[PDB]
């Protein structure tokens, strides 16, 4: 169903009128190269010494060899121990990129998702429930709608290994139908997504491979889903972490106040 790759933002940072007019337009941003490489690798590297530590990885494996038998067996509440994503957000020069994008001072959610999900291509029965359907963060993030949700690779990712796909220029008419579905869960239990019949032929699904210190952010109503790991050439975990960021003047609500295990 993906039709499109990400447009390269990255040209327009420095051009506000050009930069407003895109994401306005479209929804989105994608920015590449922007983070620190070395910070983004230390936040990698944290991610998998709690795969190791955890027992689910090989020591000896390189970013790219990891796998693990199953998200679902990964203790999740203690992997946000070992994932220092908080220092890793408000690095200065993390800021300075959230910063030319609103245009003003900013305020980072203390919540933040953190994914690593195994390829299960050839997998007859995988285990794809854990994975978003299409939706849109202010859904369920509030009260304020100003928010942006920040995307980004730890590793690389692949058309086959995943990420998020977007719906292009989907974020224009408020928030759309988000009906029961019960081949996605969570806590073992159905949840809402927006059926495909609720985003126009117009709003084109995209997804591109992303780099470690490139940037996918999007607006609060940006119509959005994940793209299922089937990765074989070659065979990759999708490591990733998502947050939103928000104007430092905004309101701060629940999910901006409230850290992801105290939420859960
Ligand atoms: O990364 C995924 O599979 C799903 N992500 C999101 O819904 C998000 O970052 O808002
Ligand atoms: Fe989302
Ligand atoms: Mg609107």
């Amino acid at each position: 169903n993906v039709t499109g790759d990400y447009t390269d933002c990255t040209p327009l940072l420095g051009d506000r009128a050009a930069l407003d007019s895109f994401y306005e337009e479209h929804g989105y941003l994608f920015l590449r190269n922007v983070l620190d490489r070395d910070l983004v690798k230390t936040v990698a590297e944290q991610m998998r010494e709690g795969l190791v530590a955890l027992g689910a990885a090989d020591p000896h494996a390189t970013l790219e060899e990891l796998t693990i038998d199953s998200f679902e067996s990964v203790d999740e509440v203690a992997m946000h121990d070992y994932v220092k994503y908080d220092a890793f957000w408000n690095n200065p020069s993390t800021i300075k990129v959230f910063e030319q994008v609103f245009g003003e001072p900013v305020f980072v959610f203390l919540s933040t998702t953190i994914r690593y999900y195994p390829s299960q291509a050839g997998s007859e029965e995988p285990s794809f429930h854990y994975l978003t359907p299409f939706h849109q963060d202010g859904f369920y993030i509030g009260p304020n709608q100003d928010f942006r949700t920040f995307w980004i690779p730890l590793i690389r990712t692949t058309r086959e290994s995943g990420g998020v796909a977007l719906a292009d220029g989907s974020h224009r008419r408020g928030k759309r139908d988000h009906v029961l579905n019960e081949s996605f869960r969570r806590f073992g239990h159905p949840v809402r997504g927006i059926p495909p019949t609720e985003v126009s032929e117009d709003e084109h699904l995209l997804h591109s491979p992303m780099e470690p210190g490139d940037i996918l952010l999007f607006h609060a109503h940006m119509c959005h889903k994940s793209i299922p790991n089937l990765s074989k050439d070659p065979r990759l975990m999708r490591m990733s972490m998502d947050t939103r960021v928000q104007p430092a003047k905004s309101h701060r609500g629940f999910n901006a106040m409230t850290p992801w295990t105290e939420s859960a």
